[PDB]
Formats: C-alpha cells, structure tokens, sequence
C-alpha cells in the first residue's frame, strides 16, 4: 500500500537552487521514486554539493546521472550516511533518481547545485605545458623521460603506439619524445630489443620484423641496445639505406590453462570442475560472503557485474578478492590470493532499470604475480563476432534454490549461443538491447543462479579463452527456455584497455 509517488521537484532552475527530499529533517517514504531534473543554461555545468546526507544502507541509494536526453550517464551512487563528494556534471541537465525500498526509512538527503562554466574541472594551465588527467600541467620536458610526473601517470603514458598497422598488433614503432612524434630506423634494429618494444607497447614478444624504406618526412630516431636494459632513442637524423620498422608483435597472457586436465564429455550435467581448471575466476567477498564472481583481465584489475557492486563502491576496502579460488570451505590453500579492493568504477553508461552496461571494474590493492593456479582472462579484439550455437563454457557457485546452500566447490558447465531475436522472442518481459549476449539451453536443467553474478562466458577460439559475456540478469532459475543474458563485453573492449594501461 506504498505506491511510487509522482509529482515531485522535477524541473528546478537557477533561481530555485536549494532542494530536497520531502520532509528532509524527517524519515522519507519509503517505495519512493523521484527525480529532480536540475536544468541549466547552454554550455554550464552543474555542481552538486549535498549540505546534509544520511541515507540508510544499499538498499536505499541516490543515483546521479547526466543523460540530457533518452541515453542516460551515470556520474555517481551515493548510499549510507555521512558527506560525500560534490558530483561535477557536463552538460546543462542533471538528473537525481532517488531509489528506496519498502522499510527501514532514513532520514533524507539536501544538497544546492551550482551552475557555472566547466566547474569541478580546473582552469587549464598555460599552453607551454602538458595537463595530466586530474589537470595538473607539467612542462614539455618531463612527459615522456623516463620519469613519471603526473600522479595517474599521463606524462609517461601512450608514449608509443603503431603507425600504419593492418591490424591492432603490428604496425611501425613511431615514438614520442619532447612532445614530437618520429619514427625509427633499422640500421642496428636487433631482435634483443623487439619484445622490449612490444612490452612498451602493452603486447607479447615479438614475431618478426619487414623493414623496407622510409615514406613519411619525420625525423627518425636510431635506437640501439643498453647492457641495463633501457632502450635508447640517439636523437640524430642520419641514415643510409633506411627503412621503417614494420614490427609484428605477439599477444600478451591469453586464455591458456597451464594445468592438466584431461578429457571428459559432459554437455547436460556438469559436474564440478577440477582444482585450477579455471585460473582466470576471482571471488568477491563483501564481509565474509561470496555475492558476485570477477574476471581476471590484468595484474591488478577485475570485470564484475555492475548490478552486484551497485551501492558498494563507495567504501571498495570491504570488499576481498579471491584469486585461484577452488573450494568455498577451505581457502587456507596454497592456491589462494586474498587481495582487497581500493577503486570500483561502473560503467557510465549502466542502467538500472534496463539491466543494460553491466560491467565493472575493480583494481585491486596489490599486483599479483600468474601461477599455474591464476591466469588473467583474454579480452576479445576489436570487430569480432561470436556465431550462435557455439558451446561455451560458464564458471560460478550457483544456488539451487534463493535461500538454500550452495556448491562448495567451482561448479562449471557449457551453453550454447542464442541470437538477439530469438533470446527476445524467448524472453518477451525484459529489453535485450545491442551489447546482450544470450546463452543456455531452452530445455532447462543447466541454467545459471545467484552467485554466478559476473561470471565470464569463456569461448574458446583458436586455442585461447576469450570473454564474450558477464552475467547481468536473468528469470527464474530451473526453468526451461529462460538462458542467460549477459553483457556482450565485444562492445565494451575498449573501455576496459583504456583502464588496463
Ligand atoms: C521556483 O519554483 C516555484 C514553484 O516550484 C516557482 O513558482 C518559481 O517561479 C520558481 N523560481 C524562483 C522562485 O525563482
Ligand atoms: C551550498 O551551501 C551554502 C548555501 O547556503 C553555500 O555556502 C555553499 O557554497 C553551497 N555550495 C555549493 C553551491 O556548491
Ligand atoms: C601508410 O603511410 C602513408 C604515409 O606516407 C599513408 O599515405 C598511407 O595511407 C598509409 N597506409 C598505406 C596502406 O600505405
Ligand atoms: C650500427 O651499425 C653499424 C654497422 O656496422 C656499426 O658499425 C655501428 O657500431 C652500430 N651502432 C651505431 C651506434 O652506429
Ligand atoms: C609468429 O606468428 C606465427 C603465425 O604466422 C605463429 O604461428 C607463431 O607461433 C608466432 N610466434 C613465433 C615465435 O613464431
Ligand atoms: C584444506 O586444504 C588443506 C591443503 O590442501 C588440507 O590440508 C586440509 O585438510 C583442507 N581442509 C579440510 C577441512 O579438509
Ligand atoms: C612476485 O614477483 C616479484 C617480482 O620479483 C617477487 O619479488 C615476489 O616474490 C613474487 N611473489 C609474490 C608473492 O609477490
Ligand atoms: C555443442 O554440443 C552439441 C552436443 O552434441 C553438439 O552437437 C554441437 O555441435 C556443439 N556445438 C559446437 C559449436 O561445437
Ligand atoms: C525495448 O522496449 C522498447 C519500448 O521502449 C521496444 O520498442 C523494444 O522493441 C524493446 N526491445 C526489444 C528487444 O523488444
């Protein structure tokens, strides 16, 4: 008998700055869903600074968003009590959802924007220097030296990317130093230095090399080796018989198991799956319970689903993560890495209520080393397709019922492929949007559960274990011709390397 009120403080301007909720030093109504859309003039900003706010706990969160049309952002989640930070929007509209659940009502929240030009974002330095991404500016000299400037490290970073490349790993080695871009030579180019090159580059080693002549008119640099191990750029501009380097660099870690396992068919009944079968499935502890698992897609970086970590990542040290994680009842195993979490970032375009961009990523506290027990996930490449039918695998702790016991041990079992138009005429509830993946059997029996919550969809290709999928939703579990949506991460690659570097 608490239905969503509407009517609410929805168009607020310049004038009218200091809302909030109803009744603000009183308990608010719980069920309650408003929105104050906080409009502004053509090119300013908006700058929320919350005067007083004590909310309840995840249950109850305030998300701030910056769509200004149907495609919506997500700037922050804000939960629990005590202040939080002043969100910086960018564009002239704000949108402030209020998401309660049916008890415990907290006290409320009370905040006064501000609009203004590029706030929260400092004024750019004089032109001389380089700004990093928090906007200090550092001068010309000191970005790619050798030495790291920037706090984030922007000074140091993307230093070097291929030229000219037919495809994302190969291409020629053009560097960057004293803020000009040239490329190099091969006069005294050696295979010593090319894997050092491609680790630069954020590759494997390196396959091979084809020099065949200089085309562009940039003043190329001579490199040569170091006894230690420091690759030299000779700034000169002197060269006979030159070439440009068209260098071929291998992958890095990809999904390749070291274990040995052998071969046992099992497509309907999946049973559990041997210690170290899956190196690349980390467990998430929120207080001693398992909530969602994580993919290993670096040294210190995990994807998780977005819908689990959603009103968790304002205090990220109580989350732990597992890395090798075999048995629920045992981790004093030599195998097991705990590790704690010190930065979740969701991603902007997620949606709640559309179950749509269920992805995040979690860094983790410290670097952990690859064993044969852990190896990080493999990202798929840019423009790749998975076929539909195809068998791949899925790893979790699945529940057979809601608030039953679950497996204790990695419970693992393959599904195949669905298309988007038969998944939708299979589920005509939700919205399967562009970047959904569905997989699993219309007859039911090897259906995902809670715990398995942004599992990976491993498929295999060419020997290598990519990631096609993260849970994000789905119906009733033991049902047939309910498979599982996940977030197609195909779309979402380049969001995650752009945190990976
Ligand atoms: C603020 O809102 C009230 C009603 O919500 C409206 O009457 C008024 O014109 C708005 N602007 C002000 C007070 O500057
Ligand atoms: C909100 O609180 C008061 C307004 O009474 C003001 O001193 C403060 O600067 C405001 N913060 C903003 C507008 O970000
Ligand atoms: C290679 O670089 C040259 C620069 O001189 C550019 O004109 C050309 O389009 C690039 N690609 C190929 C395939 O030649
Ligand atoms: C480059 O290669 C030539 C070829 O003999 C060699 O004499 C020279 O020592 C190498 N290094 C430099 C810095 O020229
Ligand atoms: C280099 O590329 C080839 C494909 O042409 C591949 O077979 C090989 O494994 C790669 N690595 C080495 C060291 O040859
Ligand atoms: C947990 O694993 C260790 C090492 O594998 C083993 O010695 C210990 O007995 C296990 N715990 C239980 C309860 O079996
Ligand atoms: C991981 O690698 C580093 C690099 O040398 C090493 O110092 C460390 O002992 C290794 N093991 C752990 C648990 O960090
Ligand atoms: C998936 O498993 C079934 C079981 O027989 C098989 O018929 C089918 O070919 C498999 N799909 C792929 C892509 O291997
Ligand atoms: C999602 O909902 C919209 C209505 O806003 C509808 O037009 C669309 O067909 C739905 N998506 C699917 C996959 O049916």
């Amino acid at each position: 008998e608490l239905p969503t009120d509407c009517g609410g403080p929805f168009e607020l301007w310049e004038p009218n700055t200091t809302f909030s909720s109803t009744n603000f030093p009183n308990s608010y109504p719980n069920l309650a869903f408003c929105v104050w859309i906080l409009n502004a003039q053509k090119g300013k900003n908006i700058q929320l600074h919350f005067q007083e706010f004590d909310l309840e706990n995840i249950n109850d969160v305030v998300e701030i968003r910056d769509g200004e049309e149907a495609d919506s952002l997500l700037l922050a989640v804000y939960t629990g009590p005590g202040p939080v930070k002043d969100v910086f929007s960018t564009t002239n509209r704000m949108t402030v959802l209020l998401i309660t659940n049916d008890v415990l009502a907290r006290g409320g929240f009370k905040a006064n924007f501000t609009t203004g030009y590029h706030l929260g974002i400092p004024e750019p330095c004089k032109a001389d220097h380089f700004q990093c991404k928090n906007g200090e500016c550092v001068p010309l000299v000191n970005l790619c030296d050798g030495h790291l400037h920037c706090e984030d490290g922007s000074d140091e970073a993307d230093c070097v990317r291929f030229f000219n490349g037919t495809t994302n790993n190969n291409g020629l080695v053009r560097f960057r130093i004293q803020s000009i871009w040239h490329t190099a030579c091969a006069e005294n180019w050696t295979t010593q230095i090319s894997n050092d090159v491609c680790q630069l580059l954020g590759l494997g080693s390196g396959n091979s090399s084809k020099p065949i002549f200089p085309t562009d008119g940039g003043p190329f640099v001579k490199l040569n080796t170091a006894p230690d191990g420091h690759l030299i750029l000779t700034p000169s501009q002197q060269c006979l018989q030159d070439s440009l380097i068209r260098l071929q660099c291998n992958h890095k870690s990809c999904g390749k198991k070291l274990a040995a396992q052998d071969i046992t068919p099992k497509i309907v009944g999946g049973s559990n799956a041997k210690e170290g079968a899956w190196p690349w499935v980390v467990g998430l502890y929120y207080g001693g319970r398992l909530l969602c698992g994580a993919s290993l897609v670096s040294s210190d970086w995990l994807v998780s689903a977005a819908h689990c970590v959603y009103g968790r990542n304002l205090e990220p040290s109580k989350w732990t993560a597992i890395l090798g994680l075999h048995m629920k009842s045992n981790l004093t195993s030599p195998q097991t890495v705990p590790r704690l979490i010190d930065e979740i970032v969701i991603n902007p375009h997620y949606n709640r209520r559309r179950k749509d961009n269920d992805i995040a990523m979690m860094h983790l506290e410290f670097k952990v080393n690859y064993t044969d027990y852990i190896q990080p996930i493999c990202l798929p490449e840019e423009n790749q397709v998975f076929p539909p039918g195809r068998n791949c695998s899925i790893a979790g702790w699945g529940t057979v019922v809601y608030q039953g016991t679950t497996a204790n041990i990695l419970q693992e079992a393959d599904v195949p492929l669905l298309s988007n138009e038969r998944c939708q005429q299979q589920m005509p509830e939700y919205n399967i949007t562009e970047n959904m993946i569905c997989a699993g059997y219309e007859e039911g029996g090897i259906d995902s559960c809670q715990g398995d919550s942004g599992g990976p969809l491993m498929c295999q290709e060419n020997n290598r274990w990519f990631l096609a999928g993260v849970t994000s939703f789905g119906y009733k579990c033991a049902l047939p011709n309910r498979p599982g949506v996940y977030a197609r991460v195909s779309r979402f690659t380049e969001w995650i390397q752009s945190f990976l570097h």
